[PDB]
């Protein structure tokens, strides 16, 4: 139920670096240290992407079970995900979801030489494919501005973030929450996104729910494996409704840009309730390359790395330990590459 209006940004279609570009930066970067997220204004063909990718989700949730299953690779984590198989701090969680990665050709050197999540996704239909491609490139147009203006905004060289985001592992989930059956309402538990760059949209549902930053509050860094933000201030105040609204779309940082603030960002905490009707929405990752390695910006002599091909291929055979395309990557070793790629990218 709504409570807090969210600040809305227009972004440039192009960032300079002007002192104009840098007073925006500065900004987002305030609006998402206060309110832990902002909302971005659409055009019409940002907006015209979003109904129809919407629009394709809808038709292929509702094709059955049978079908939808089917739509998985031994090669890359994209594809189909039935609800009740993803965990969240050890609850099962609602929604089915579609997850859309580099869509790479089987003659693409890198999926023929077997790097591990490099593969073709298992497209549906043709309509779905061409909404979600389209959809996808304009969130990373979009992306990049979000990128530039936050480094202006800290006062860094203006593509200190979009030097690591070359050809950068983006990607999506698409997703379904069912309406509530029973008086369970967690459609996903509390957790924070293991990436650099979230940007979001949802249909006129309703319930998704963001944590501010909080005073007085210590934020667990999600990037280390003993310190998990899963599950973590699901039942205690504030959580801010993320009122749906037409024509924006919202952006909140992600682990990854925590990291590499330390802490000046801090990865936003969300979580879904289930709603009288099924809700549709996209959850959009602007992410690193995969040979890419995060670093802490305002510490010059730490040591700390994330390498975000093995943080992504780790959290994903974690979070889908029995899918084919884990078992292939341990058949083959495909791990072995990261270790090279480390060396020598
Ligand atoms: O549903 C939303 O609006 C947020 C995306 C989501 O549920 C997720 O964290 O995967
Ligand atoms: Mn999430």
């Amino acid at each position: 139920s709504h409570m807090t209006n969210l600040q809305t940004f227009e972004l440039p279609t192009e960032v300079t670096g002007c002192a104009a570009d840098i007073s925006l930066g500065r900004a987002l970067i305030q609006a998402w240290q206060k309110d832990g997220i902002f909302q971005i204004k659409t055009d019409s063909e940002q907006d015209r992407k979003t109904q129809e990718a919407m629009a394709a989700s809808k038709q292929f949730c509702k094709e059955p079970l049978t079908f939808k299953s089917s739509c998985v690779s031994d090669l890359t984590y994209s594809g189909y995900v039935a609800s009740g198989e993803e965990v969240t701090a050890g609850k099962p969680d609602f929604p089915e979801i579609f997850t859309v990665c580099k869509d790479l050709s089987v003659g693409d050197q890198r999926v023929k030489a077997g790097w591990p999540c490099h593969g073709p996704v298992p497209w549906p239909n043709n309509t779905y494919q061409k909404s979600m491609k389209t959809f996808m490139e304009e969130l990373g147009l979009a992306g990049e501005r979000l990128l530039k203006l936050t480094a202006l905004g800290f006062e860094l060289p203006i593509n200190t973030f979009t030097d690591l985001t070359r050809d950068g592992w983006h990607h999506m989930r698409v997703l379904r929450f069912p309406p509530q059956t029973s008086t369970l309402s967690r459609g996903i538990g509390a957790h924070t996104d293991y990436g650099l760059l979230v940007i979001a949209a949802q249909d006129d549902v309703g319930g998704l729910y963001i944590r501010p930053p909080v005073e007085g509050e210590k934020r667990n860094r999600n990037w280390l494996p003993g310190e998990s933000s899963a599950g973590m201030f699901e039942h205690d105040e504030p959580w801010t409704f993320v009122t749906p609204t037409p024509g924006v779309w919202t952006v909140f940082p992600g682990d990854i840009l925590q990291f590499m603030t330390g802490g000046q960002l801090l990865s936003t905490p969300h979580k879904v309730k289930l709603n009288t009707r099924e809700r549709f929405a996209c959850a959009y990752f602007h992410e690193p390359n995969f040979e890419a390695s995060a670093y802490p910006l305002f510490e010059p002599s730490a040591n700390e790395r994330i390498h975000y091909g093995e943080h992504f291929t780790n959290m994903f055979m974690r979070c889908y330990p029995d899918r084919i395309t884990t078992q292939r990557i341990n058949k083959e070793n495909r791990l072995a590459h990261l270790e090279d790629l480390k060396k020598y990218s």
